[PDB]
């Protein structure tokens, strides 16, 4: 049966079993990379730090 | 015997079968180092397109 399904963004991710855009995230101060795939959960988030980008950047990829 | 030939640079490429500056090309939508010898006519010409040079390339170079 399909069945169309509306909410918040972060019931329609705990309904699926899948992180959907807009819904809650956890942070775990271990990097998501180092994590098993028993130990990671959708919603296991990372903000990185930043880059800012000059004109060397796209010389030099260019 | 040695004679000087005066005119517009279109007419003294014309008649010294070398293109000359300032005198008239043909543009051919063919990259002219595509062309084998004999197709190649003095006065084929390609526009390339531009590149920006920067402060990055005057430190890259160097």
């Amino acid at each position: 049966q399909r069945t169309a399904v509306q909410g918040s963004p972060t019931m329609l991710a705990a309904i699926s079993k899948q992180w959907v855009r807009g819904a809650k995230v956890e942070e775990d101060r271990i990097h998501p990379f180092r994590k098993y795939f028993e130990e990671l959960q959708p919603g296991d988030s990372l903000l990185t730090p930043r880059r800012t980008m000059t004109e060397a950047d796209i010389v030099n990829f260019a």
